[PDB]
């Protein structure tokens, strides 16, 4: 090819080529490492990535987003009917088979989630393209470890309408240990322990390595807890400070939201770094700016109990592999939420001050390991 590899993620996607013993995490045209797994459809175009979730907040009904929690399920499945519910796109059923249904130059059409993640994995491809100047055809792509043999096909057949061939499914978790050389052979096995907190799910697993072979020990989490959760506790903050100062609730205003969500999106990443953020918004309510900041300190009290929570299914999972914190010799910080200073010191902290293998961008680990294992099935 080269072959690349994908992380086709529930929030933001990844791509990663494997070059001159190097892995290349590939920025997209916007200059950004990972791409929003987002597509829009309007009057005259179909959006994918940061042009689509750029406009997400003036097209709610027509700009598709999650398509990783309905792809290869059931529209009959409990967890499909649970999140219909919250989002601002329709979901029909068709023989059985969910697929969102949207408007699109003026008419109504539905897409399989494949085809949605197809679009996802286009953009992706074409990422790769670019910075490579060749076509792109081989690819391993990743999912969650939980997934069955249902939602690992519909992956690969995302791939495949994309015009990719996938080499392989491989698990995530897998991918992030492949990433920090953790599968090379050294004899003796090896417990590592993968902390996946990400835009959209919590998810822990332990793989036991011997020999390049991974074990799964054990895994546990929360399909229900990840960024977007944190960035909702400085929504509700703010919308409180907004009306205190401007006796204006801008809650039943879908716009405003959004903008006011991005807005806290943003400062909750400078927050991993800097101390304090600031926030500037234009004609947020009516015609009224708001320009406010906010604290490290502030955030972190803010998500104190959803940080805190993440440690029991570490717990969880750690007695269901009949494991102890001491028996764990790596820890792999994945998905963009575990840049979160506060996040590490808890997970450190619970494991009595052990250093986390986190010096690859935890939003990039998944795609990494994938590009690695790409180049290995070339
Ligand atoms: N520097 C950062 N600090 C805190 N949160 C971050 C940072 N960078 C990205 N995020 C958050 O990470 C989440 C996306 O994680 P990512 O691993 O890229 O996606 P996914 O979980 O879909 O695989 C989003 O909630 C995003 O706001
Ligand atoms: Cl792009
Ligand atoms: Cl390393
Ligand atoms: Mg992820
Ligand atoms: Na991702």
């Amino acid at each position: 090819g080269p072959a690349v590899g994908i992380d086709l993620g529930t929030t933001y996607s990844c791509v990663g080529v494997f070059q001159h013993g190097k892995v290349e995490i590939i920025a997209n045209d916007q200059g950004n490492r990972t791409t929003p797994s987002y597509v829009a459809f309007t009057d005259t175009e179909r959006l994918i990535g940061d042009a689509a979730k750029n406009q997400v907040a003036m097209n709610p009904t027509n700009t598709v987003f999650d398509a990783k929690r309905l792809i290869g399920r059931r529209f009959d499945d409990a967890v499909v009917q649970s999140d219909m519910k919250h989002w601002p796109f329709m979901v029909v059923n068709d023989a059985g088979r969910p697929k969102v249904q949207v408007e699109y130059k003026g008419e109504t059409k539905s897409f399989y989630p494949e085809e949605v993640s197809s679009m996802v994995l286009t953009k992706m491809k074409e990422i790769a393209e670019a910075y490579l100047g060749k076509t792109v055809t081989n690819a391993v792509v990743t999912v969650p470890a939980y997934f069955n043999d249902s939602q690992r096909q519909a992956t690969k057949d995302a791939g495949t309408i994309a015009g990719l061939n996938v080499l392989r499914i491989i698990n995530e978790p897998t991918a992030a240990a492949i990433a920090y050389g953790l599968d090379k052979k050294v004899g003796a096995e090896r417990n590592v322990l993968i902390f996946d907190l990400g835009g959209g799910t919590f998810k822990v697993s332990i793989l036991t390595i011997e020999d390049g072979i991974f074990e799964v020990k054990s895994t546990a989490g929360d399909t229900h807890l990840g960024g977007e959760d944190f960035d909702n506790r400085m929504v509700n903050h703010f919308i409180a400070e907004f009306k205190r100062k401007h006796k204006k609730d801008i809650s039943e205003n879908k716009r405003a939201v959004r903008r006011l969500r991005t807005a806290c999106e943003r400062a909750k990443r400078t927050l991993s770094s800097s101390t304090q953020a600031s926030i500037e918004i234009d004609s947020l309510y009516e015609g009224i700016d708001f320009y406010t900041s906010i604290t490290r300190a502030r955030f972190e009290e803010l998500n104190a109990d959803l940080f805190r929570g993440t440690l029991d299914p570490v717990e969880k999972a750690l007695r269901d592999a009949k494991l102890d914190k001491s028996q764990i010799h790596d820890i792999v910080l994945v998905g963009g939420s575990t840049r979160i200073p506060k996040i590490q010191k808890l997970l450190q902290d619970f494991f009595n001050g052990k250093e986390l293998n986190k010096s690859i961008n935890p939003d990039e680990a998944v795609a990494y390991g994938a590009a690695v294992q790409a180049a290995i099935l070339s």
